[PDB]
């Protein structure tokens, strides 16, 4: 379970650069909490915090699937 989880967020993370995702019209506050994200997953996944990494999947699965599809 943990590196499947570690996978999965490593796989959201690559496909949440900001610079691959310059063509979506990000705005500031959404690229914040990308880069949010992005640091609170490396966090939790450096510190196997299971919760923590669990909120991030989640997190970074929802704006990736809500930036990439009709408003």
């Amino acid at each position: 379970q943990h590196q499947a989880l570690v996978d999965q967020l490593h796989e959201l993370i690559a496909n949440t650069d900001l610079n691959k995702l310059s063509y979506l019209n990000l705005d500031a506050f959404q690229k914040r909490d990308i880069l949010a994200a992005h640091y609170i997953a490396k966090s939790a996944i450096r510190t196997k915090n299971l919760d923590q990494m669990t909120k991030a999947k989640q997190r970074l699965e929802s704006i990736y699937n809500s930036i990439s599809n009709p408003l």
